[PDB]
């Protein structure tokens, strides 16, 4: 399951992830018109929830609190740690 999709629409990201069989199924998309402005599109339960990945300076990526140097480091941290702080919900690969 290949997670990175360079720059595709918000409606096309919601259509592909709602069809997927896996709980936690995600893709990281770039926002349409804004360069270097990312969004983690991740299915939590049944709804595809778009958490904004902001950039601090050079090569840095922060959505939750602490910054993550690469987009692969942002994925592998929240694959075991929770994004939504109540029930534990993690990042799983697409079909």
């Amino acid at each position: 399951g290949s997670w990175f999709f360079g720059k595709i629409p918000r409606a096309k990201a919601e259509e592909m992830l709602s069809k997927q069989r896996h709980d936690g199924a995600f893709l990281i998309r770039e926002s349409e018109s804004a360069p270097g402005d990312f969004s983690l599109s991740v299915k939590f339960g049944n709804d595809v929830q778009h958490f904004k990945v902001l950039r601090d300076g050079a090569g840095k990526y922060f959505l939750w609190v602490v910054k993550f140097n690469s987009l692969n480091e942002l994925v592998d941290y929240h694959r075991s740690t929770s994004v939504s702080r109540n029930q534990q919900i993690f990042l799983r690969d697409i079909e």
